[PDB]
């Protein structure tokens, strides 16, 4: 398994943070990402590992590397589509 978390190129808080405040982050950040970089997404509500990410997918984003190993979550997304 390779450290895909590697500095990212931009950054999400979520530790608090519950839908949609959450997945609306990375929306924003989506809006000012571009495509082939990346955002590391970190998350301590229970719906931000659910609808964050399930947000990145809808809008043709990556999921880059997860992280459930426990509380709090973190999820990188290279932008894309």
């Amino acid at each position: 398994m390779t450290d895909l978390f590697s500095s990212p190129d931009h950054t999400l808080d979520a530790l608090g943070l519950r839908c949609p405040e959450p997945v609306m982050m990375v929306r924003k950040t989506v809006r000012n990402m571009q495509p082939g970089e990346t955002l590391l997404i970190i998350a301590d509500d229970p719906a931000t590992t659910r609808d964050i990410p399930g947000f990145c997918t809808f809008m043709e984003h990556e999921l880059v590397a997860k992280e459930t190993d426990g509380l709090p979550y973190r999820y990188l997304i290279r932008k894309g589509g």
